[PDB]
């Protein structure tokens, strides 16, 4: 560790990220190049193994600003993952483990970023996440670090001050937030748009406060140092330059996503000592010292083994890896009426009892949710985590959770607010990971609160969504079957759950809640099949016996989850939808035309009123739903 | 003005406020007891006029904590408003004035609220408005102040840190941001989620902060008068119990969102004075004094009214509450290949000099969004609005433009992040509000940056919500047509714009823009109709062009109105739709099945690539397409 080798690490880093940016034609050389010299430092500090980068006890690395992504790529290659030159090569091109924002199917990528403020909240998850399995496993086998890397437009985001309010709280002494204060952002200079002081900002959230300059490679160290003695969360703000070493562009907004150009790139290598006239260049003594990573992790990891093989935690931390969710015996609601959201609470008190590793919490509405795990403690000694007023912040702490190693969480809020979150539970869709997100109050049903509490349009949302399956179950064993399959899905679930009392449901005639939608009551020559979820399946049923006795054979089929539905075959589907096919769903619900040939939904707001007077409102009735399935 | 008289009237609040949530068994007292106090004193410095809710230059009062519906109508009734005491009687039931959150229906209320961090959004929106219409207008015609009441609930949402970070930036020195810090929310006690030195946290981003017992009318009255001469953005922090005057629920979770009871309801007036045995109960003194406000709001109009047939700004305020749309010559795009966010940039420069009201701005995305108005500076002196990286504090600082009272604002950011203002564009859709939403990058055109930055979804999110237009514009004609249409709705807009250029189409055929779909090719007995939005549209022209010269006739319908061609008669929908119709879009669009057979879009997340890699590798391609149109 001298100057002279930290310089030319730091400008290997540069380069590499300078050049991959040129190659593309595309992408954001300007945060990389000021963020070389802090992560040249850094990596000194990193407890990590290149050879393994799910090594439950390394320091975990966030990069927040995803755009930085050449930046983190050129690391882990330097460091000895599994990432090749030619794959810099092939920086933001279709099919390569470069993608232009950091993806996880890229190893030594913690989480996927790109939406700003995403990673700053995924690091307090990681930071809490840690707390937890601390409390599990013991401070001899959880005692890592969590780094995070952001820039100003992570820091005006809401969802930062979110997760640092929770930070702060929770007296996250493992967390530490590098701020590239470096004065620009798209539209030009900070000061267009942000003035606020941050330290002060900072320490009313319980946050220590350091500030350096970031390209001085002793102040970086010796910032690192304090900062890991710390016992609060830390934040460095670290003043830099965007494209430092990048002459005319250095300080311009117009370094920040755009390729430098082949003669900045030039002067750049002649002004370090590099040679200018090739690309893609790691200088030996750079290459031997980011590559001493390899060794040095594997030791680390060794060590820890040994720990481990010590542990009277052994046999927790195998259960909490492989969890065996076929053993659990679910609640029987058969013939039980009952609210979904009242079933569904009774289910997660069943799985965190069944699985030392599920958990999670409520953003301030368990007592409405009804997500209360009874008598299973406050985070961190328990598994309840309060999350204030925070629903963003809440699914990203939750997603980083997922992607810890060993928990298997949940996030519940309003359906209504669902929105707030939104981009989050985006990103577990991306990534595929377990994280099930629970969501009550889902219908005009609400009543008095009125239509801003008043979901219209959210199950189309997230029936659109990708990577994710929305199940609204008509009744608790429909809610029961949904959650065997949410935990042997690939993909996150949301739950959509009622406030008010559902009738139970008789026993499935063909098909069930595995296919996405089944027959409730099937008839020879069908001339109607009602379809519908939730609370329209008894509507649909009382409706289907009236019309049986106006002498009008009819199918009911109820369907808990849309997107499994459009998984089924021909065959399956051809069985199920009789006749002209009705759709019925207290919705604004277009898509359920891709199999029914009329929708009875709702296409306004709601209103404020009692459930039963804003149903009949908005239609919600037998004799109204039997008028309009008969044309008149 | 002495404590006899205030207590009653506080009184007289928080028992109208009780009596109304127990008639309706539903709603909330908690705050209405906590906040009668404050509002007692309040009364005494707001300048309204009861009688004239739309007067420019009155102070604006928002309860971003809109639960505390009860407490508002009370005053409002009380202040002389036209909102009766059989209004009150009426309180979260169908069709009445008076629903479980305030909505705009009902005159004297400046803006819904319900989600909880819109309102404190919204205040410092009406904060910034009031300093643009000074500038405009004089500070002989607006000098009004802003109040906003808000609780824990509000100041633990990201978007009241976002919005707040602007209110210190702007120095808004009109805005009084007055804090119910009463220690309980739903789950309990606050410090299980939230314990931020409040004080400093909003002198970090630039106000003055008070302090003081919320129950104390001097300690109120004291702390109002500091905050209208503040020369910041000022916070008042009121420490309040919950349910004030309840007994045994005073201070109790509890009282947060259900009735306090017969019994207790009994108990609370016998403390203070009232007759236990009657309700709806508004006591002489408190009647005249509170009702005061009728004759003392119209001499305050009148001195206003006086001070304007004196201003230079006369005609300015004219134009400003009647622009004319119908003038405006837009830019002529025949014939012209251009990116639409390119056209709609020119046609948000055309709209910005006519429109003496028409201003806006980009979540820090100006340059890419194509947003800048060239030449008409920044906010306040000029036109242009830099709300740096705070997507949903922008669209409700919007909103509270857009109900201002001379504004025509625009919110832009890339079309995947209108997911992070989503619940703010709800409440532009459920009060009807002209506030137009600009959004680029609509489709993995986009390219490298991949799938965090591609949108899927979110046309099918916009389609959903009622109130609200998505126009996806093919080419620059359809863009200006597409404003043309927005101007004169009843609703907000979208404006969904491409990345890349698309080639200029020709002449309609049979429709246009206003019908939502238009027919660009028409051809007698048709086979086939392929149905487009937007970038999809040249597709689908070339590949009706393939297939007519394969012999099968194609009528081709470009859509760039979804929700405008729902309101289609069957007849004109019928001449479009000929055939198999098959619907195309870059997106993840089930919605199409309710005009379409087939659908081709993309069901799975996008990719990083080069845009042409992309597009092919997603299947958009003539020989794709015609090869899924002929099913093999
Ligand atoms: C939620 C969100 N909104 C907008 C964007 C587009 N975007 C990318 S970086 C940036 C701002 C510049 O940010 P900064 O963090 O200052 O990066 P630097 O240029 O200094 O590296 C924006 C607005 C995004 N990725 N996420
Ligand atoms: C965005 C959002 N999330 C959740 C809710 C549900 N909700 C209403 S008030 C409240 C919390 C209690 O808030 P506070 O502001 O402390 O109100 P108080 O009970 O003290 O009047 C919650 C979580 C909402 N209205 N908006
Ligand atoms: O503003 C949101 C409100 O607090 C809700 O009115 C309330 O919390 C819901 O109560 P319940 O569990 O009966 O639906
Ligand atoms: O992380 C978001 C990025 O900053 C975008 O890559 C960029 O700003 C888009 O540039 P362009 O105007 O060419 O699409
Ligand atoms: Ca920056
Ligand atoms: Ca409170």
């Amino acid at each position: 560790m001298n100057i002279q080798i930290l310089q030319e690490q730091a400008n290997t880093l540069r380069f590499l990220s300078a050049d991959m940016v040129q190659k593309a034609n595309s992408g954001h050389p300007g945060a990389p190049l000021g963020l070389a010299d802090i992560l040249s430092v850094l990596s000194y500090h990193l407890k990590h193994n290149p050879k393994n980068p799910t090594w439950l006890n390394r320091d975990r690395l966030v990069f927040s600003g995803g755009h930085a992504s050449a930046l983190l790529y050129s690391f882990l290659h330097l460091s000895g993952y599994d990432l090749s030159l030619e794959d810099l090569k092939n920086f933001r091109q279709l099919h390569s483990k470069t993608p232009g924002h950091p993806e996880i199917s890229t190893l030594g990528v913690e989480i996927a970023t790109g939406p700003l403020g995403q990673g700053v909240a995924n690091a307090v998850g990681f930071a809490m996440a840690a707390k937890k399995a601390q409390n599990l496993l013991g401070s001899d086998l959880i005692d890592h670090k969590i780094y995070c890397l952001c820039g100003d437009g992570d820091l005006q985001e809401g969802i930062s001050y979110e997760a640092c309010s929770l930070a702060g709280l929770h007296k996250l002494d493992n967390f530490i937030l590098i701020y590239d204060s470096n004065n620009i952002s798209i539209e030009g200079d900070v000061g267009l748009a942000f003035n606020e002081n941050v330290k002060m900002r900072f320490e009313a959230q319980g946050f220590e406060v350091l500030s350096i300059n970031g390209h001085d490679y002793e102040e970086i160290n010796k910032a690192l140092e304090q900062a890991k003695k710390s016992t609060k969360p830390c934040l460095i703000i670290a003043k830099t330059t965007i494209a430092k070493g990048a002459g005319e562009l250095e300080g311009s907004h117009k370094s920040h996503g755009a390729p430098l150009g082949e003669e900045v790139i030039k002067k750049a290598k002649e002004q370090a000592g590099f040679d200018p006239n090739i690309s893609f260049h790691i200088p030996q003594a750079s290459k031997i010292r980011f590559e001493s990573a390899v060794e040095l992790g594997d030791l680390e990891e060794a060590k820890w083994k040994d720990k481990l093989e010590k542990s009277a935690k052994k046999e927790l931390l195998e259960r909490l890896l492989n969890p065996d969710f076929n053993k659990i015996a679910y609640p029987d609601f058969k013939g039980k009426d009952l609210a979904t959201r009242d079933s569904n609470g009774e289910i997660l008190n069943v799985l965190a009892k069944n699985l030392e590793g599920f958990l999670g919490g409520s953003a301030d509405l368990g007592p409405s949710n009804k997500t209360e795990l009874h008598s299973m403690g406050d985070f961190v000694e328990g598994k309840n985590i309060h999350f204030g007023i925070r629903e963003h912040a809440m699914a990203a702490i939750n997603n980083a959770f997922a992607r810890y190693g060993i928990f298997l969480p949940f996030s519940a809020t309003f359906f209504i607010f669902s929105e707030y979150l939104k981009p989050a539970a985006r990103i577990a869709a991306l990534m595929k990971i377990k994280h099930f997100f629970i969501f009550t109050h889902d219908s005009i049903g609400v009543g008095e609160d009125g239509p801003t509490h008043q979901p219209i349009e959210q199950l189309s949302t997230f029936r659109a969504m990708p990577n994710f399956l929305t199940f609204r179950p008509a009744d608790g064993v429909e809610n029961v079957k949904a959650w065997q399959i949410a935990l042997n899905a690939d993909i996150p679930s949301a739950f959509v759950l009622s406030r008010q009392k559902l009738k139970a449901l008789n026993e499935p005639v063909f098909g069930d809640v595995k296919n996405g939608a089944y027959l409730l009551k099937e008839s020879k020559e069908a001339k109607f099949t009602l379809l519908a979820s939730g609370s329209e399946v008894w509507l649909c049923l009382e409706s289907a016996n009236e019309l049986e006795k106006q002498g009008f054979a009819c199918n009911v089929v109820s369907m808990p989850c849309f997107e499994l539905f459009e998984k089924q075959d021909k065959a399956y589907q051809e069985r199920l939808l009789k006749g002209e096919v009705i759709g019925v769903e207290a919705a604004h619900s277009n898509e359920l035309y891709k199999f029914c040939h009329k929708v009875y939904g709702i296409e306004s707001f709601g209103e404020s009123g009692k459930d039963k007077d804003v149903f009949e409102r908005f239609g919600f009735s037998v004799s109204k739903l039997v008028n309009f399935i008969l044309s008149k």
